[PDB]
């Protein structure tokens, strides 16, 4: 099957928006195509650390992701700095992009307008975030607006490889989530909603515990006019939340807005917090057992060992062509 | 016994120079010291290279060091690549410099006055040569004049690393060579003598055939006086000659002026024409013998390996520290 690279960064805490965005579909594309899954630890590194917190999201993302549905059987799921080949990938690869392609990196900004104290990493993760995925032949990587450009370069690098030592790297291409689903702010609703927001009630995590999901709903922005309608511009808020409550419920929006034909937003958030409980329930139970399970470990060993395999192997045509070692 | 960490750029020739200056004394402080010689062939891809002549130099300056006489059993010869913990540290450390500390480094100046077209090795080869040293935990490095200046920024890296994380990392120390003499070019006596000289007869190299080192030492400059006597300024081809002559036949200065005391050029460059051939002889041979043998992959084999055993422990350490991977 095609194959879809995946790198998540550990951060131990998606909200329902990643969830609604694209999460829930790979629990269902994950039987189609062949799907890795990386915990990006060395990517995540390029910024301040503390190590035990990191050490620690990696577990919390990984649980989380089997928690909400990944197939261990049916899709590889490893830890980053696990599979060596993409560390040495990265060097390959830093030496046929010229510099001027990762200081014209609209992401670079970082500079800081003459702060200078940045970590090279920061200048030079591209080449790894293209090792990570040219290393296992991917077709399809699942990036947001905010990457593509990412992807445009390691399009690049590859055609480079290619060309210049011969057909052996995949030129990839970044597939967007299924659209219309766009989970926009809790406390703004032309924002979107992100871990990165400054104000915890503007989103929901999947570990929000029942008393903080309710709380964070009751809060909601709506607007005035006080019916349960869709509208884009005007009534944001409700529409936000139409979108939340139908792709969690299944229903319609046409749907949930003749159910609420005659009531008031009162009721409907109250019943929007429930469908919420409902659904991250059987998650955050899953999620608690993964987590304390020595499962885990295994299922990310087995992962790493069948990453690996094929890094390996790639790795090691790429000396060969380069023309390293022996 | 202190260590010593010595990266070979893979090149497939040394010169005369070379073997005097540093590589004839190794053959002696490998029972002194621990040493580790590196063919660190993944530094030599920062710049463009033919793939297979790149695999055929890093046969031959193994051939060579073992030729001029490294003991595989003594110190350690190993390709850089081999080893995945020098690409792997090498990530690490790039997250631990500042843009700004690789931009003021005294050599990125081949960024030509807005050439732009070069590779990202160019700028970030020294956290890469970093970990070749600390990964070792050595205590010197027998750098040249020139190099100096990148084993202050390894050093201060390795400081960093240990307050940051904790004492791990051995700040090592630059030594110089022994020489007190230095060999300069054939063609001009001021110069110094070395393989990128783009007039080959500036330089005779371990494995240039007596008919070409005949011609070579022909042509060597000398002056007019048409005596055989050492003089720095006034007499500098005369004087190259009679070091280069006097190191390979153990025999001093004051001697061989003596020695030749009526004598004129003539003579003198057909006895020098001599010494050296018969000095390389036995290496040529020898080196002809490595190149043929497959006991050369298992030396480099068993090499890869004594030192991996090393590195391993230390990338281990490294992750450790940094929170990556469980
Ligand atoms: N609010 C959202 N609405 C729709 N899709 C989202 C939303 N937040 C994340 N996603 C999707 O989920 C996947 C991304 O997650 P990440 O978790 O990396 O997203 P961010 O939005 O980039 O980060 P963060 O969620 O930490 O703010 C992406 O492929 C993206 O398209
Ligand atoms: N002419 C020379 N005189 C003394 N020592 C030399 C000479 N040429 C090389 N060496 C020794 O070899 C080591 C250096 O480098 P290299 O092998 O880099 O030199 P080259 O042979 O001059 O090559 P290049 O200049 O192209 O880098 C030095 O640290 C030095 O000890």
């Amino acid at each position: 099957m095609k194959t879809i690279f995946s790198g998540i960064q550990p951060s131990g805490v998606i909200t329902i928006g990643n969830y609604i965005g694209a999460l829930r579909q790979f629990v269902e594309l994950q039987h189609e195509y062949n799907c890795y899954f990386c915990i990006v630890d060395q990517h995540a590194i390029t910024v301040w650390q503390d190590p035990h917190e990191l050490r620690q999201n990696i577990r919390r993302l990984a649980a989380l992701y089997l928690a909400v549905g990944i197939d261990p059987t049916q899709a590889t799921l490893f830890i980053q700095s696990e599979v060596p080949a993409h560390a040495q990938a990265a060097w390959m690869l830093q030496c046929i992009v010229y510099i001027g392609e990762l200081e014209r990196m609209t992401q670079f900004k970082e500079k800081s307008a003459g702060k200078e104290a940045v970590s090279a990493g920061l200048l030079t993760y591209p080449p790894l975030m293209a090792a990570d995925i040219l290393l296992y032949n991917t077709d399809i990587v699942p990036v947001g607006e905010d990457q593509k450009q990412h992807i445009e370069l390691t399009r690049d690098l590859a055609e480079r490889f290619n060309k210049r030592y011969g057909e052996l790297f995949t030129i990839p291409e970044a597939r967007i989530p299924k659209v219309g689903a766009r989970i926009m702010s809790l406390v703004d609703p032309t924002k979107k909603m992100s871990k990165s927001d400054p104000n915890p009630k503007a989103y929901i995590t999947l570990l929000d515990d029942a008393k903080t999901i309710e709380k964070k709903i009751k809060s909601a922005v709506t607007d005035s006019e006080g019916t349960i309608r869709y509208d884009k511009e005007a009534k944001p808020g409700i529409s936000n939340l139409l979108n939340i409550y139908s792709t969690l419920s299944g229903q319609s929006i046409e749907e949930l807005e003749r159910q609420y034909e005659g009531k008031g937003y009162g009721v409907f958030k109250a019943d929007l917090a429930q469908v919420v409980i409902e659904t991250l329930r059987p998650i955050q139970e899953r999620y608690h057992h993964w987590m304390e399970s020595e499962e885990l470990d295994r299922v990310l060993d087995e992962g790493a060992e069948k990453a690996n395999r094929v890094a390996s192997e790639m790795v090691r045509k790429m000396e060969q062509a380069m023309g390293l070692g022996r």
